[PDB]
């Protein structure tokens, strides 16, 4: 149950631009390398959505409490309330748009890391369960090797 809750959001953010010369093209086969959850490590992908952006590490504590969530990958530029097209810079307190799971929407978060780079939204097929993991947001061009 909590694989799907960890990937949970399905709206794409507004102004957000799409790649123009990805390295992995929309609807292209991929392999994930990185472990943000489980059932991701070297799980089938499909590339759904590629565009140019700023992403961010993460720090906050979830609106609803509980443990706070440590160097997070990743929210994007346009999931930062306010934040228009100025880089945010490590230590910057924020407030986030993204909703990727329960408690995230509106936390305050502190930015960690930031790198311009391009970053996909894929479909996955979990290794822990089989089932297909919807739109899941986000890895960037460095997580992903081709299949």
């Amino acid at each position: 149950h909590e694989e799907m809750d960890h990937s949970g959001s399905a709206d794409v953010p507004e102004g957000l631009q799409e790649s123009k010369n990805p390295k992995y093209k929309v609807g292209s086969q991929v392999i994930i390398n990185t472990s943000h959850m489980k059932g991701m490590k070297g799980a089938e992908a499909t590339v759904t959505g590629a565009y140019d952006t700023t992403a961010y590490v993460v720090s906050y504590t979830p609106t609803n409490g509980g443990q706070r969530v440590d160097h997070h990958k990743w929210v994007i530029q346009e999931e930062i309330k306010d934040a228009g097209d100025k880089t945010l810079q490590p230590g910057d307190q924020v407030i986030l748009e993204a909703s990727h799971m329960k408690g995230m929407k509106g936390a305050t978060a502190e930015i960690d890391s930031a790198e311009k780079t391009t970053v996909y939204m894929v479909d996955y097929t979990s290794t822990t369960s089989g089932e297909k993991v919807k739109n899941h947001k986000w890895v960037t061009e460095d997580e992903l090797s081709a299949k």
